[PDB]
């Protein structure tokens, strides 16, 4: 038993990750088949990222201007182009690390591991969720840029996240591996608003199950609730409003520990309203919403790849 | 910027990972050159483990009542021997994916990153501390014993835990990779008091040092306190005693942030007698002691394997 914030295990992106520098600007690729991904900033200054035009600077560039090095190999560069805001530079090599792979965009509220890096070596993994405000609370320095965000499927890695940007509030902004940001960011060093964030109900519910499977049990309450009063409240408190969708990938969690969903709606309204009193729930003294179903029900099976 | 719990990559170690079957019981062990090494009980019925005898279990077994497969690869035994707790496997293959290693046996109060498996198969990465009484509070199912905790350093892993035992309690023991457990526990399926446990202090001091350096400021106060009177407030909320050793190990980050450890003390003191009035510190509402001083500096630097 036992329940910790688990990341994927990395050594399948961490064959992929190589060094991208461009002029003075060196950040993180990754590296499949015969392609190079990277952040299109790459090509800026620091003075270009106030007001950069990409199609302007790229057309300067040159494929000998992109100096591409993995570990100690140096990959040679035979053809570049832009896919909005990601560079992908074809080599002559295809990396013979290759996983097999899927590029997905993830929904808010999904939850996935990032291989920090620096200088295309690796420095830390750890599990986080895409915010419903397309934004993630990472740890991210500079020179982390181009650092991946993934999923493993089995054998199969589902790349969901490329980090491009830290805005002025601290949080992190990045694209899907074809180049379109999550939210409204633009890869320009600007004021951005994130807008409101809200806590991820369905994932919060998921991890109040887990808690009940660990025997973390002092929350259930006898009461119950309705979907539209509980919603009500959750728009008090800004959660996200939980559907019958929500409901239904509760299922097999509400099945196991035979507590209904409106049941455990209830217990989590009265969190709500009346705070944790100073109790800890799996050793958190908050609602932790950083959880899916999928994961929940992974890591209390203990599945593998 | 951001401060997350972050695990060290984990390919080095997933490529040593195996799976250790004797009769009836299956679990991971961790091959290296061409020792395979594994929990003693992987000889034991459930029936064995609530009183076993482990050389007269063992001295019933030969080479061959070993099965070590590594992935889709049977890896032929050669010899056999018990050191503590753990089996030495002798096979004729040395592991072509053996990354630099040592064996360490840390301290209470350090943190290590765990490589979750099961049959073998990675499932997932976390870090976690060696508390004071010498158990950890890990996520591990039926299966996951031969799992292992590592540090890394540049290319070299220092292995320093494999998990063994899951306490009545619900807490997780185990042993270094000579087979000496941490703390008084014993591989017995029986009672055993783990005894009381302590928060790590200097851990937690590195913490609010990462906390400054992040821009999260509100805690910090207009008081000073002296070793002996934190220490005995630190004894009253069973706080570890600090020591002058553990103000020297926060030397740089006091240098850093230009602010004094007794300053960082009594502003801990003062957290420790009013409670944190339903603020939160790096997105914790309860004080973490999972970093070490070395973790903050690594991760506020950006270093790399």
């Amino acid at each position: 038993s036992g329940f910790r914030k688990m990341a994927f295990p990395s050594g399948k992106v961490e064959g992929c990750m190589v060094q991208v520098t461009c002029g003075t600007t060196t950040l993180n690729g990754l590296w499949l088949d015969d392609v190079v991904y990277c952040p299109r900033h790459v090509i800026c200054t620091s003075e270009d990222m106030l007001n950069p035009n990409y199609e302007d600077l790229l057309i300067r560039k040159s494929n000998h201007n992109f100096l591409v090095q993995a570990g100690n190999v140096q990959l040679r560069v035979i053809g570049h182009s832009m896919q909005n805001c990601v560079l992908k530079l074809k080599v002559d090599t295809a990396n013979p690390k290759t996983p097999k792979y899927k590029f997905v965009r993830i929904q808010p509220g999904q939850t996935f591991s990032v291989l920090a890096c620096y200088n295309g070596s690796p420095s830390g993994v750890y599990q986080c969720a895409m915010r419903p405000n397309f934004t993630i609370k990472g740890s991210f320095l500079n020179g982390s840029c181009g650092s991946v965000g993934f999923n493993i499927d089995y054998d199969c890695v589902s790349f969901c996240y490329m980090h491009h940007m830290e805005l002025p509030t601290g949080v992190h902004a990045g694209t899907d591996l074809e180049g379109n940001f999550y939210g409204p960011f633009v890869d320009r060093q600007t004021a951005q608003a994130a807008g409101t964030d809200t806590t991820i109900t369905v994932n919060v519910l998921a991890w109040l199950y887990a808690a009940v499977i660990n025997g973390d049990r002092w929350f259930l309450n006898r009461f119950t609730t309705t979907l539209n009063d509980f919603n009500l409240v959750a728009m008090k408190y800004n959660y996200e409003p939980l559907t019958q969708d929500h409901v239904d990938i509760l299922g097999p969690l509400s099945a196991q520990t035979g507590i209904a969903v409106l049941d455990m709606c209830a217990s989590l309204k009265e969190l709500l309203q009346n705070g944790m009193n100073g109790r800890t729930i799996l050793g958190s003294a908050l609602l932790e919403d950083e959880f899916t179903p999928f994961d929940v029900v992974r890591q209390c099976s203990g599945v593998t790849f």
